[PDB]
């Protein structure tokens, strides 16, 4: 708590805060989906519920710092309304989302930040098969909202959905989640928005 | 992100907020709507839910810049809550609106503001027929709540509702959808009122 | 756009804001009723669900200007949150009150205020009856919560709710509703409270 | 309305905000409650709603003052938030209270302050037998949730529960309504421990 | 209340704010669970919702204060928000969390802080077997959700769960109720966790 107190001075209250990425200094941010239930599915309305974790990472320079200079602090924990974050959102939720977790991320010197939200998510999805051997078939984007391709870039660290944590005793067994990044160019917009592909086969009992 | 901060400040920190049109002063918002999909119908109270973005477009002689003087940054985001926003709201709705994406809008040097808000919307509408070749008719007004189109003026840049991001697998098919500016040269109150009328026709199937 | 500014700043930002009445400096306020629809009825648990609009009309010699020293603006909209509004509420509600409209004002320069907020409300009504030729009545009166008689009076511009905008396709018809002034006195409380009771008559088809 | 500013400004900016009851220095908290309905009764869950307003009552010497000094002000009202209020806290809810009523407060030159917020209320009850004649007895006990008795005194004026705005068609009919003060010493502590016990006997029609 | 203005002002104004515990300065969190009630389950979503107080307590040396130099103050009653707090979270929450106590800690002239804040919480569970004479057994992980063991640790005083305020009219009585540490090992991570596992058997009738 002793360099700790002058190192978060040092980089919130002397020095102003990210205005985001711009074309000419864009940012790539990393996600990566934890899922971990599905909790409703209604097939009246065409609604399914997931609980999930989204892991999000990206790196700014105006966060860097040298460890020698303050106790060999490596890294550390703060509310994530300290730092910018990004617009990342769902293309097709039904409802607010709603927020597990505290909304604390962790900072290293090299200017990384790692923030994971646990989330509860209505989306849109006809469920039609899920009583079935086969199952059914569900996807919903996850991206940027406001910025394009050329400020913020999507990544992966792999095409698999973490299942490690999946609640055992669910009503519903995964068959496949996948996540897959997209160039999406719309008819609106001469600029391309870039998207994470949550897809997701699934089946009751 | 140097130039960006000062454009900014120069922008926000430098003058008094936009205190909003006046009758010397008017503005003109664009609106357009693209439905993405008819969420919940509800025959017992006349409720129909929808989950729709809508996109409002302004411009304002205040937030001008010459992007020569900053680094030629053309346009930047930032937060809804950084500009004046007008007061757009929903005159048959039966809840409060909830809002699906980010709060953030786009500004560019020419003084311009796009807003897209993803929203739910529960409004007024009796589906009786919804079950039949022929479907039902819904509508609702969107406008000023507060400002009079001495102050206000809306437009359209089309007449159709966007529908090409409409729920593929949807449980309801629409059959026709007009965004339509509608003037009242009396409402109650002596003074012009302008509204957008939404206009959806739909079934089941 | 620079004299409103200025109106605004010196209304808002160089004298502090109204405290309120007093029985030396008292108060009337202005009370209208516009009935949009009545929404859920709900036999098992005695409520009923309204939308309307509540108009409400002050006076405050504290917010007068001379349009001659600012441009000839005659009139403004602010956000309520700028100035003192009164504590009027319903006497019956069964849960809290939801907004449907922006929360903005306007302010003349004679010093009056009108503020029209959008409400969905619900109250206590048991609604036994209501499949009847005869229907079913229900009242809901509304008051200020804290001040007497003595510091906000009450009266209405008519005693005949707003029909006019009542949805044409509502699950119940309106065959009657008035809005009347009345004195209320408490066994707590010596001073007399002012309010204004909502009767409603309808029934179903 | 200059001598209220200037009251205002003197106990609420010239002083700090009253940091709450300490052992050298008690409180008493006068607690009166007013049943107004009952609204939900789940077999199932066994929980029970109640719509009530409940009165608190205490008394500081920091909010003291000659009407003389300040053009015979007597009293007045103000945003609860602008004060301390004890924590009274029901100590069986199932579920966060919702507010009902504006929270303003009346403060006495006494230094007296009355504070009325109406609210509804889900508690632990299980309602088995509300539909005989001798119907079924709940409880629910209130006091602070982090001050003992050494710093917070509880009183009732009345052991006789309010049922003078009970909904006259309610579902349910109140046998009985008491408010008991009730006091627990313990062995380990030499802090005595303070509630008022809420104890509604009642039946269906 | 002089003493106690100043001595909050010595600990909150006049110094930083704590920053949180580090590799260097590590912290241990003492965790306890009071069973209240178990209010819902699911057997269609595979949910359950508790209610239940968590009491936290930890030890700050900058929370630490001579008593001989306030007044002989050897503790305060303070809000949550003006003091650090852990992340304590469950880690299998279906929903938001709901507060149902006031956020006020207490804090003793030793440095140590004392919370305790009554919860609904909904979880993961299947239910099956609820309604039989073994009944079923639900559990539920709490723990840090950034820090590591390096940064905290957790605490129990004891191994088993309150029980002496379970609603005696409960739909369920409780066969067992458990809270046990635990050290995991998530392949994401080379740091270890800590968290508590709040196990609980319980059936109908
Ligand atoms: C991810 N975002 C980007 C692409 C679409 C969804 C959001 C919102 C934002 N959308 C848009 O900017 C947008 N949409 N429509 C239908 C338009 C029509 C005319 C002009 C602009 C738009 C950009
Ligand atoms: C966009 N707005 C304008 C047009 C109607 C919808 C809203 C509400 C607003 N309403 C009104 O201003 C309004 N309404 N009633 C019944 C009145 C009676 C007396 C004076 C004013 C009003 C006017
Ligand atoms: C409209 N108002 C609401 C809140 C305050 C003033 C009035 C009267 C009423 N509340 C009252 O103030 C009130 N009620 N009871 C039973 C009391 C007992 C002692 C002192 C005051 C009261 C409701
Ligand atoms: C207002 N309070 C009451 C109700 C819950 C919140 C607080 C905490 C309080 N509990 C207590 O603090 C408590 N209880 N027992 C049996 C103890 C034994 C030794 C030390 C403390 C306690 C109970
Ligand atoms: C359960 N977890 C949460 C809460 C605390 C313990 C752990 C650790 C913590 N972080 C992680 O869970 C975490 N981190 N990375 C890089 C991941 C990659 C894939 C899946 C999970 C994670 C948050
Ligand atoms: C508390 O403070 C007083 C005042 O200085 C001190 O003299 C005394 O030791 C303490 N209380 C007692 C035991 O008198
Ligand atoms: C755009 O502005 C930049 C400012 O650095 C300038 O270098 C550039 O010349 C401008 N564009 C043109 C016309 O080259
Ligand atoms: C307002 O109107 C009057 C009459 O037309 C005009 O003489 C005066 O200049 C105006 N004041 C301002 C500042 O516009
Ligand atoms: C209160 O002020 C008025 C003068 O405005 C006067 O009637 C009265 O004397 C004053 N109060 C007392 C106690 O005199
Ligand atoms: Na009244």
């Amino acid at each position: 708590q002793a360099n700790l107190m002058r190192l978060k001075s040092d980089l919130f209250n002397r020095s102003p805060m990210y205005p985001g990425p711009t074309k000419d200094d864009p940012l790539t941010v990393t996600l990566g989906f934890t899922l971990q239930d599905i909790v409703k599915v209604d097939s009246s309305t065409n609604e399914v519920d997931l609980v999930y974790w989204e892991r999000q990472r990206w790196k700014l320079n105006s966060l860097m710092w040298d460890p020698n200079e303050y106790g060999n602090i490596t890294d550390f924990r703060t509310s994530a309304a300290d730092i910018w974050t990004p617009d990342i959102t769902a293309y097709s939720s039904t409802r607010p989302v709603q927020v597990l977790s505290p909304q604390i991320a962790v900072v290293t010197h090299d200017g990384s930040v790692m923030f994971i939200p646990a989330q509860r998510l209505s989306f849109m999805c006809d469920p039609t098969g899920v009583d079935s051997e086969e199952g059914v078939t569900c996807a919903v984007k996850f991206g940027s909202w406001v910025y394009s391709g050329f400020e913020i870039d999507l990544k992966t660290d792999t095409d698999q959905v973490d299942l490690s944590s999946y609640y055992a005793s669910s009503k519903y067994e995964i068959l496949s989640a996948t996540q897959t990044r997209q160039v999406q160019h719309y008819s609106c917009c001469p600029e391309p928005y870039i998207d994470v592909n949550l897809v997701v086969k699934f089946r009751e009992r």
